[PDB]
Protein backbone atom coordinates (compact mmCIF):
# COMPACT_ATOMS: atom_id res chain seq x y z
CA UNK A 1 0.00 0.00 0.00
CA UNK A 2 0.70 3.56 -0.31
CA UNK A 3 -0.51 7.18 1.22
CA UNK A 4 0.12 10.72 -0.27
CA UNK A 5 -1.07 13.69 1.49
CA UNK A 6 -0.56 17.50 1.02
CA UNK A 7 0.77 19.64 3.90
CA UNK A 8 -0.04 23.26 4.02
CA UNK A 9 2.02 25.99 6.27
CA UNK A 10 -0.28 26.99 8.89
CA UNK A 11 0.38 31.03 8.16
CA UNK A 12 2.33 33.57 6.05
CA UNK A 13 5.84 32.57 7.73
CA UNK A 14 5.90 28.84 7.15
CA UNK A 15 5.57 28.41 11.09
CA UNK A 16 4.35 24.99 10.70
CA UNK A 17 2.92 22.86 8.41
CA UNK A 18 -0.69 20.98 8.61
CA UNK A 19 -1.96 17.82 6.97
CA UNK A 20 -5.44 16.42 7.50
CA UNK A 21 -6.16 13.21 9.13
CA UNK A 22 -8.93 10.78 8.80
CA UNK A 23 -10.00 9.25 12.63
CA UNK A 24 -12.44 6.87 13.49
CA UNK A 25 -15.94 5.61 11.60
CA UNK A 26 -17.25 7.72 10.22
CA UNK A 27 -14.37 9.51 9.39
CA UNK A 28 -13.87 12.61 11.67
CA UNK A 29 -10.63 14.96 9.71
CA UNK A 30 -8.27 16.68 11.95
CA UNK A 31 -5.31 18.69 10.89
CA UNK A 32 -2.71 17.50 12.47
CA UNK A 33 1.25 18.59 12.13
CA UNK A 34 3.73 15.94 11.35
CA UNK A 35 6.34 15.86 13.77
CA UNK A 36 9.72 13.80 13.18
CA UNK A 37 10.86 14.92 16.32
CA UNK A 38 8.32 12.82 18.40
CA UNK A 39 5.86 9.67 18.41
CA UNK A 40 3.14 10.53 20.36
CA UNK A 41 -0.20 10.65 18.11
CA UNK A 42 -2.36 13.01 19.83
CA UNK A 43 -5.38 15.13 19.53
CA UNK A 44 -7.64 17.82 20.80
CA UNK A 45 -10.71 16.11 21.61
CA UNK A 46 -13.87 15.94 23.42
CA UNK A 47 -12.71 15.40 26.47
CA UNK A 48 -10.25 18.51 26.11
CA UNK A 49 -10.72 20.58 28.78
CA UNK A 50 -12.94 23.46 27.36
CA UNK A 51 -11.24 26.20 28.29
CA UNK A 52 -8.55 25.07 26.79
CA UNK A 53 -9.90 25.02 23.10
CA UNK A 54 -9.66 27.81 21.00
CA UNK A 55 -11.44 26.65 17.61
CA UNK A 56 -9.44 23.51 17.01
CA UNK A 57 -11.48 20.33 15.28
CA UNK A 58 -11.69 17.96 18.11
CA UNK A 59 -12.22 14.14 18.05
CA UNK A 60 -14.99 12.92 19.61
CA UNK A 61 -14.49 8.88 20.41
CA UNK A 62 -18.05 8.47 21.24
CA UNK A 63 -19.03 9.29 17.82
CA UNK A 64 -16.57 6.74 16.28
CA UNK A 65 -17.59 3.25 15.88
CA UNK A 66 -14.47 1.79 15.82
CA UNK A 67 -13.46 3.93 18.79
CA UNK A 68 -12.35 1.91 22.04
CA UNK A 69 -10.52 3.03 24.95
CA UNK A 70 -7.42 1.67 25.70
CA UNK A 71 -7.90 0.87 29.36
CA UNK A 72 -5.32 2.22 31.92
CA UNK A 73 -3.44 3.75 29.36
CA UNK A 74 -2.32 7.60 29.77
CA UNK A 75 0.13 10.19 28.32
CA UNK A 76 1.90 13.23 28.57
CA UNK A 77 4.66 14.72 26.69
CA UNK A 78 6.58 17.99 26.99
CA UNK A 79 8.59 19.72 23.49
CA UNK A 80 11.50 21.05 23.30
CA UNK A 81 9.82 24.26 23.20
CA UNK A 82 8.05 24.12 26.34
CA UNK A 83 4.92 23.31 25.17
CA UNK A 84 2.99 20.33 26.86
CA UNK A 85 -0.13 18.02 26.65
CA UNK A 86 -1.43 14.58 28.13
CA UNK A 87 -4.39 12.68 28.41
CA UNK A 88 -5.71 9.19 27.60
CA UNK A 89 -6.06 6.98 24.84
CA UNK A 90 -8.09 4.79 22.20
CA UNK A 91 -7.33 3.20 19.49
CA UNK A 92 -9.19 3.82 16.56
CA UNK A 93 -8.98 3.42 12.62
CA UNK A 94 -6.27 6.18 11.15
CA UNK A 95 -6.14 7.32 7.48
CA UNK A 96 -3.62 9.54 6.02
CA UNK A 97 -3.81 10.24 2.30
CA UNK A 98 -5.49 7.07 1.36
CA UNK A 99 -3.80 4.57 3.91
CA UNK A 100 -5.61 3.24 6.54
CA UNK A 101 -4.00 1.93 9.55
CA UNK A 102 -6.65 0.26 12.16
CA UNK A 103 -5.51 -0.03 15.60
CA UNK A 104 -3.79 2.72 15.74
CA UNK A 105 -3.49 4.53 18.92
CA UNK A 106 -4.96 8.25 19.16
CA UNK A 107 -3.83 9.77 22.03
CA UNK A 108 -7.01 12.08 23.29
CA UNK A 109 -5.49 15.12 24.82
CA UNK A 110 -7.54 16.21 28.13
CA UNK A 111 -5.24 18.77 28.86
CA UNK A 112 -2.79 21.12 26.98
CA UNK A 113 -0.49 24.01 27.31
CA UNK A 114 -0.79 27.67 26.52
CA UNK A 115 0.79 27.59 23.28
CA UNK A 116 -1.56 25.13 21.61
CA UNK A 117 -4.60 26.30 22.64
CA UNK A 118 -3.52 29.59 20.82
CA UNK A 119 -3.00 27.83 17.73
CA UNK A 120 -6.19 27.78 16.12
CA UNK A 121 -4.88 25.99 13.16
CA UNK A 122 -3.22 22.97 14.59
CA UNK A 123 -5.79 20.06 16.16
CA UNK A 124 -2.70 18.10 17.12
CA UNK A 125 0.50 15.88 16.34
CA UNK A 126 1.14 12.68 14.29
CA UNK A 127 4.63 11.63 15.63
CA UNK A 128 6.94 10.15 13.08
CA UNK A 129 10.45 9.67 15.18
CA UNK A 130 10.85 6.33 16.64
CA UNK A 131 8.44 4.74 18.85
CA UNK A 132 10.66 4.13 21.40
CA UNK A 133 10.06 7.90 22.19
CA UNK A 134 6.15 6.95 22.42
CA UNK A 135 5.04 8.64 25.88
CA UNK A 136 1.81 5.80 26.32
CA UNK A 137 1.96 4.21 29.56
CA UNK A 138 1.86 1.40 31.03
CA UNK A 139 1.72 0.35 27.59
CA UNK A 140 4.29 1.93 24.70
CA UNK A 141 2.25 2.55 21.77
CA UNK A 142 3.77 2.70 17.69
CA UNK A 143 3.45 5.68 15.69
CA UNK A 144 1.34 5.29 12.49
CA UNK A 145 4.58 4.82 10.66
CA UNK A 146 5.68 1.90 12.27
CA UNK A 147 1.86 0.23 12.12
CA UNK A 148 1.86 0.67 8.53
CA UNK A 149 5.32 0.03 7.59
CA UNK A 150 4.70 -4.00 7.31
CA UNK A 151 1.90 -3.06 4.61
CA UNK A 152 3.96 -0.54 2.38
CA UNK A 153 5.10 -0.94 -1.02
CA UNK A 154 8.17 -0.19 0.64
CA UNK A 155 8.93 0.87 4.67
CA UNK A 156 9.39 4.60 3.88
CA UNK A 157 7.79 7.88 4.18
CA UNK A 158 9.28 11.29 2.39
CA UNK A 159 8.79 14.75 3.04
CA UNK A 160 8.41 17.31 0.55
CA UNK A 161 7.51 20.76 2.24
CA UNK A 162 6.78 23.67 0.16
CA UNK A 163 8.27 27.38 0.78
CA UNK A 164 5.32 29.45 1.55
CA UNK A 165 3.29 27.16 -0.59
CA UNK A 166 1.96 23.74 -0.03
CA UNK A 167 3.80 20.32 0.02
CA UNK A 168 3.47 16.47 0.36
CA UNK A 169 4.58 13.54 2.74
CA UNK A 170 4.37 10.17 1.08
CA UNK A 171 4.26 7.04 2.59
CA UNK A 172 5.36 4.15 1.01
CA UNK A 173 7.06 5.04 -2.46
CA UNK A 174 9.25 7.43 -3.83
CA UNK A 175 8.26 10.25 -6.22
CA UNK A 176 10.72 10.35 -8.68
CA UNK A 177 9.40 13.22 -10.35
CA UNK A 178 9.52 15.16 -6.84
CA UNK A 179 13.72 16.31 -6.96
CA UNK A 180 16.28 16.96 -9.36
CA UNK A 181 19.55 14.79 -9.73
CA UNK A 182 19.83 12.31 -7.10
CA UNK A 183 19.17 11.34 -3.62
CA UNK A 184 22.21 11.24 -1.16
CA UNK A 185 21.57 8.76 1.69
CA UNK A 186 23.39 8.82 5.13
CA UNK A 187 23.49 6.90 7.97
CA UNK A 188 20.84 7.28 11.02
CA UNK A 189 21.49 6.98 14.71
CA UNK A 190 18.20 5.61 16.24
CA UNK A 191 19.84 5.62 19.86
CA UNK A 192 17.87 9.28 21.06
CA UNK A 193 14.89 7.82 19.30
CA UNK A 194 15.22 10.71 16.87
CA UNK A 195 16.04 10.78 12.95
CA UNK A 196 19.59 11.50 13.85
CA UNK A 197 22.63 12.32 11.41
CA UNK A 198 25.90 13.99 10.61
CA UNK A 199 25.88 16.56 8.09
CA UNK A 200 29.18 17.09 6.76
CA UNK A 201 29.68 20.93 6.64
CA UNK A 202 28.34 23.97 5.81
CA UNK A 203 29.41 27.16 3.40
CA UNK A 204 27.27 30.91 3.81
CA UNK A 205 26.43 32.19 1.00
CA UNK A 206 29.01 32.14 -2.23
CA UNK A 207 31.83 31.38 0.40
CA UNK A 208 33.71 28.04 0.66
CA UNK A 209 32.98 25.04 2.10
CA UNK A 210 33.78 24.39 5.64
CA UNK A 211 34.54 20.55 6.19
CA UNK A 212 32.92 19.66 9.58
CA UNK A 213 30.76 17.19 11.36
CA UNK A 214 27.52 18.32 12.67
CA UNK A 215 25.49 16.16 14.21
CA UNK A 216 21.69 16.82 14.19
CA UNK A 217 17.81 15.21 13.86
CA UNK A 218 15.81 15.69 11.45
CA UNK A 219 12.53 17.16 12.65
CA UNK A 220 9.57 18.73 10.82
CA UNK A 221 8.00 19.30 13.97
CA UNK A 222 10.79 22.42 14.49
CA UNK A 223 10.22 25.63 12.65
CA UNK A 224 13.86 26.98 12.41
CA UNK A 225 17.37 25.56 12.04
CA UNK A 226 19.23 25.08 14.90
CA UNK A 227 22.86 24.76 14.56
CA UNK A 228 26.17 25.41 16.76
CA UNK A 229 27.16 28.73 17.93
CA UNK A 230 30.39 28.75 15.75
CA UNK A 231 28.05 28.01 12.57
CA UNK A 232 25.64 30.41 13.44
CA UNK A 233 27.50 33.49 14.24
CA UNK A 234 29.34 33.00 11.09
CA UNK A 235 26.04 33.19 9.16
CA UNK A 236 24.78 36.12 10.63
CA UNK A 237 28.46 38.25 10.22
CA UNK A 238 27.46 38.09 6.75
CA UNK A 239 24.40 40.42 7.14
CA UNK A 240 24.98 44.36 8.32
CA UNK A 241 23.20 44.82 11.47
CA UNK A 242 21.91 41.51 12.21
CA UNK A 243 23.20 40.60 16.24
CA UNK A 244 21.79 38.50 18.77
CA UNK A 245 19.13 39.91 21.07
CA UNK A 246 18.55 38.06 24.66
CA UNK A 247 15.86 40.24 24.57
CA UNK A 248 14.10 39.10 21.98
CA UNK A 249 15.50 35.77 22.17
CA UNK A 250 17.96 35.47 18.97
CA UNK A 251 18.95 36.57 16.25
CA UNK A 252 17.47 39.32 14.66
CA UNK A 253 18.22 41.29 11.50
CA UNK A 254 17.12 44.67 9.58
CA UNK A 255 14.19 43.58 7.84
CA UNK A 256 16.13 45.46 4.44
CA UNK A 257 18.48 43.60 4.54
CA UNK A 258 19.14 40.73 1.52
CA UNK A 259 20.08 37.14 3.25
CA UNK A 260 22.51 35.13 1.85
CA UNK A 261 21.85 31.76 1.26
CA UNK A 262 23.26 28.88 3.99
CA UNK A 263 24.44 25.13 2.21
CA UNK A 264 24.33 22.16 4.47
CA UNK A 265 26.41 19.25 3.55
CA UNK A 266 24.98 15.12 3.38
CA UNK A 267 28.09 13.11 2.46
CA UNK A 268 29.70 14.67 -0.76
CA UNK A 269 26.59 16.65 -1.79
CA UNK A 270 25.01 19.95 -1.02
CA UNK A 271 21.88 21.60 -0.28
CA UNK A 272 21.21 25.43 -0.45
CA UNK A 273 18.93 27.24 1.50
CA UNK A 274 17.91 30.44 -0.59
CA UNK A 275 18.39 33.77 1.77
CA UNK A 276 14.13 34.37 1.61
CA UNK A 277 14.09 30.65 3.57
CA UNK A 278 15.36 32.26 6.62
CA UNK A 279 13.84 35.45 7.02
CA UNK A 280 10.71 34.98 10.02
CA UNK A 281 9.67 38.66 9.51
CA UNK A 282 9.43 41.20 11.86
CA UNK A 283 9.60 40.66 15.58
CA UNK A 284 6.50 42.50 16.27
CA UNK A 285 3.73 44.11 13.79
CA UNK A 286 5.64 47.10 12.24
CA UNK A 287 8.95 46.58 13.39
CA UNK A 288 11.94 47.14 11.09
CA UNK A 289 13.48 44.28 13.64
CA UNK A 290 12.89 40.71 11.77
CA UNK A 291 13.72 37.32 13.21
CA UNK A 292 16.35 34.71 11.54
CA UNK A 293 15.26 31.53 10.81
CA UNK A 294 19.02 30.35 11.98
CA UNK A 295 19.51 30.42 15.26
CA UNK A 296 22.03 28.91 17.72
CA UNK A 297 21.22 25.19 19.57
CA UNK A 298 23.42 26.21 22.69
CA UNK A 299 21.69 25.12 25.61
CA UNK A 300 19.47 22.59 23.51
CA UNK A 301 21.97 20.15 24.04
CA UNK A 302 20.85 18.65 20.09
CA UNK A 303 21.19 20.43 16.69
CA UNK A 304 17.74 20.64 14.85
CA UNK A 305 17.48 20.47 10.71
CA UNK A 306 13.71 21.89 11.42
CA UNK A 307 11.18 23.42 8.46
CA UNK A 308 13.76 25.51 7.67
CA UNK A 309 16.33 23.37 6.49
CA UNK A 310 13.88 20.00 5.52
CA UNK A 311 12.06 22.44 3.27
CA UNK A 312 14.61 23.19 0.69
CA UNK A 313 14.94 19.49 0.06
CA UNK A 314 13.19 16.44 -0.72
CA UNK A 315 13.97 14.06 2.30
CA UNK A 316 13.37 10.40 2.71
CA UNK A 317 12.91 8.79 5.86
CA UNK A 318 14.44 5.00 5.41
CA UNK A 319 12.87 3.13 8.26
CA UNK A 320 14.19 -0.37 6.68
CA UNK A 321 15.72 -2.37 9.32
CA UNK A 322 18.50 -0.27 9.21
CA UNK A 323 17.13 3.36 8.79
CA UNK A 324 18.88 6.15 6.55
CA UNK A 325 18.10 9.50 5.69
CA UNK A 326 17.88 10.51 2.17
CA UNK A 327 18.61 14.13 0.62
CA UNK A 328 17.68 15.43 -2.80
CA UNK A 329 17.57 19.12 -4.58
CA UNK A 330 14.58 19.69 -5.78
Amino acid sequence: STGSATTTPIDSLDDAYITPVQIGTPAQTLNLDFDTGSSDLWVFSSETTASEVDGQTIYTPSKSTTAKLLSGATWSISYGDGSSSSGDVYTDTVSVGGLTVTGQAVESAKKVSSSFTEDSTIDGLLGLAFSTLNTVSPTQQKTFFDNAKASLDSPVFTADLGYHAPGTYNFGFIDTTAYTGSITYTAVSTKQGFWEWTSTGYAVGSGTFKSTSIDGIADTGTTLLYLPATVVSAYWAQVSGAKSSSSVGGYVFPCSATLPSFTFGVGSARIVIPGDYIDFGPISTGSSSCFGGIQSSAGIGINIFGDVALKAAFVVFNGATTPTLGFASK
